[PDB]
């Protein structure tokens, strides 16, 4: 039952037709590729014009039952003129004039009292015509014949549109008559088409479907389809302003929804981006429009600096959590790089702007508005300070609001503190090397915790609950990727963790490595781990500690306390009472005006004892400090319980005393 070409081609006209009116396209070998047997096929004025004319036979009788192999004597002249748009020797198929004989066919399917949507034949033929059309011709006596088959599926909207084939079959049918229609008049004038025009039926008959106004989330592509076709058959409208009125009125009838945003880049493409009055349409009002509908709240903290802009559903507690939580991980970020001076003068990230929608499907139309990815739970762009996301339920994600903040919060410090130069764009990017280390060192970040350093998040250990076998990734796999499976993210995290716990050393010399912009060093420690095969069973005992650590593992996310309302505490006070317990020498502090708060940064200098080596003193100074912040939350002022504290700029004096920058920052109450 699988024909060849050197087979058809012996067989009589009559017999061939015969043949293809009772098998499947796919049971011709070869139909689509270019042979000696099938440019032989197709090179027969005679035979392909036998196939035209067994069509406009098939389509003048049949039925619902028997499709009298419609499909299949519409899929082989669609071979013969995609063999003659790629090879010459079949070019006198790419004429139009020819394509044009496969139009008294078309007519005939047309005036079959079976042309309408009904049974799975009806759609397939609809279907099958539309493809047709798209790689032959059309001239507008068939464009028009396709009415009656658009009022009955408008009629039937809220029925027809869900279902797969009828849908398609009236997308197809419209696709493939623009596709004809846009290519035949390419560069050659518009008001020079035998149509122009005279298709005003079937351009009526699309307004009635774009400005259907009545959809719902099933009908929807409907009425887009709808207008998206209006603009583009409405070039071969006598009267622009009449179509453009109808995209304007798109706009208003389903403002800030996708067919909105449609009807708006239609006029702006289509339509020169005038309007019906004849004046320049403001593009980006509309957009700037659109965003203050799905962002209308605004909440300013850090006098400024960190801005969030959301949708009037997500709750006001969250807005403060995220505050705060930004400051958890930024503490412990900046413990372990040990720099909180930015590297670049004049930047977008001096403003931290946060975006966030009401939820996923809101999300969506952030690229239509600001023209970036929206296939993700949330992105951070670093050319403009600005991470775009939407609240979550718990089921529409795994990651929660404050758990994924978390993690991209850490690429805006990455980029602002750690990275000179772009983001993603520097020598340290010239070759793939930070790929687990920026993804992965984001993980970990997310742990952060206010007084214990950064701890594991539950979640993550989840993952590494898998096969043990192969599957778990060596030191070597992970620091070295273009191919790797998603738990690659979740590898790259247990290596920056195994360095944080069982290795500071190495995980100090390597963020060292980086804010210093030095390639050199950072790929001999990455060399040394690879080649290393004591690290890797260091490492390998690790993952399985962490894979331990799981059945009672948390999610680091901030407390109820800092939500409290605190009571006054004098300024003064709580400076000396932190620069005390802290023994802070030199200090000085700054207040900056928030929405619901205000707060200090308290910036002073710790000498101590004698040094017990960089690494050593490291992990004394976080123990001491993580200390002074718990013994300073025993204290009756709630506010203590709000500081967030870290370490920067480690030296040694002249007679070997332990030196620290130290930072503090929490809740102020005091006004004057
Ligand atoms: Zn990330």
């Amino acid at each position: 039952t699988m024909y060849d070409f050197e087979y058809l081609n012996g067989l009589s006209y009559t017999e061939l037709t015969n043949l293809i009116k009772n098998i499947k396209w796919n049971q011709i070998n070869g139909l689509f590729n270019y042979s000696t047997g099938s440019q032989k096929f197709f090179g027969d004025k005679n035979r392909v014009q036998a196939i035209i004319n067994a069509l406009q036979e098939s389509g003048r009788t049949y039925t619902a039952n028997d499709m009298k192999g419609i499909e299949t004597f519409t899929e082989v002249l669609r071979a013969g003129f995609y063999l003659g748009y790629y090879n010459d020797g079949l070019s006198y198929l790419n004429d139009r004039n020819f394509q044009d004989k496969c139009i008294p066919a078309m007519i005939a399917i047309q005036k079959n009292p079976n042309f309408k949507l009904g049974t799975a034949v009806q759609d397939e033929v609809i279907t099958s015509l539309g493809k047709l059309i798209g790689n032959a011709s059309a001239n507008a006596e068939v464009v028009n014949n396709c009415v009656p088959v658009l009022k009955q599926f408008r009629e039937n909207l809220n029925q027809y549109a869900p279902d797969y084939v009828k849908g398609t079959a009236v997308n197809e049918l419209i696709k493939g008559i623009e596709f004809d229609f846009s290519g035949a008049a390419y560069e050659k004038d518009v008001k020079t088409m035998p149509w122009y025009g005279k298709i005003d039926p079937f351009i009526n008959e699309l307004k009635a479907l774009g400005l259907y106004g009545n959809i719902t989330s099933a009908t929807e592509w409907a009425s887009d389809v709808g207008i998206y076709y209006l603009s583009k058959f409405g070039l071969y409208s006598t009267n622009r302003n009449d179509i453009v009125q109808s995209l304007e009125k798109a706009v208003d009838m389903y403002k800030y929804g996708k067919i909105a945003f449609v009807a708006m880049e239609r006029i702006t493409w289509d339509y020169d981006g005038i309007g019906s009055n004849g004046k320049k349409v403001d593009h980006d009002k509309f957009l700037d429009d659109a965003e203050k509908h799905y962002l209308p709240k605004t909440y300013t903290f850090d006098n400024g600096t960190f801005i969030i802009r959301a949708g009037d559903k997500v709750s006001e507690e969250k807005i403060k959590r995220l505050y705060w939580a930004s400051r958890e991980v930024k503490s412990q970020f900046h413990r372990v790089v040990g720099n909180d001076k930015a590297l670049e003068v004049g930047n977008a990230d001096d403003v931290l702007t946060m975006k966030i929608f009401n939820s996923p499907e809101e999300y969506k139309f952030n690229t239509n508005i600001n023209g970036v990815s929206t296939d993700n739970g949330g992105l951070y762009i670093e050319p403009r300070g600005t991470f775009y996301t939407y609240e979550r339920t718990p089921q529409q994600s795994i990651f929660s609001l404050e758990e994924l903040f978390r993690h991209e919060y850490t690429h805006y410090l990455q980029a602002r503190y750690l990275v000179d130069g772009l983001w993603g764009q520097g020598p340290f990017y010239e070759k793939n090397r930070l790929t687990w280390f920026d993804e992965g060192t984001a993980e970990f970040f997310a742990g952060s915790t206010r007084t214990s350093g950064v701890l594991p998040r539950k979640l993550i250990l989840g993952y590494l609950a898998k096969d043990k076998v192969d599957h778990r990734y060596s030191l070597k796999k992970t620091l070295n990727s273009d191919d790797s499976d998603w738990m690659f993210y979740n590898y790259g995290f247990a290596v920056a963790h195994y360095l944080y716990e069982k290795d500071m050393p190495t995980f100090i010399k390597m963020n060292k490595a980086i804010l210093n912009t030095d390639v050199k060093s950072y790929d001999e420690i990455i060399k040394k781990l690879s080649d290393d095969a004591n690290k890797n069973t260091e490492y390998q005992n690790h993952i399985q500690e962490l894979v331990d650590k799981y059945q009672g593992a948390g999610i680091p996310l901030v407390s109820d306390d800092y939500l409290k309302d605190h009571g006054y505490k004098k300024a003064s006070e709580v400076y000396s009472e932190i620069s005390k317990a802290a023994s802070l020498t030199n200090t000085s502090v700054t207040a900056e005006k928030s929405q619901y708060f205000n707060t200090f940064t308290l910036r002073g200098t710790y000498t101590g004892e004698t040094s017990k080596g960089e690494f050593k003193d490291w992990d004394e100074m976080s123990k001491k400090l993580d200390g002074t912040l718990e013994s300073l939350a025993k204290n009756s002022w709630s506010g203590y319980k709000t500081l967030t504290a870290y370490f920067t700029n480690y030296r040694v004096t002249s007679d070997n005393k332990v030196q620290y920058d130290v930072v503090f920052h929490g809740v102020l109450t005091d006004n004057g």
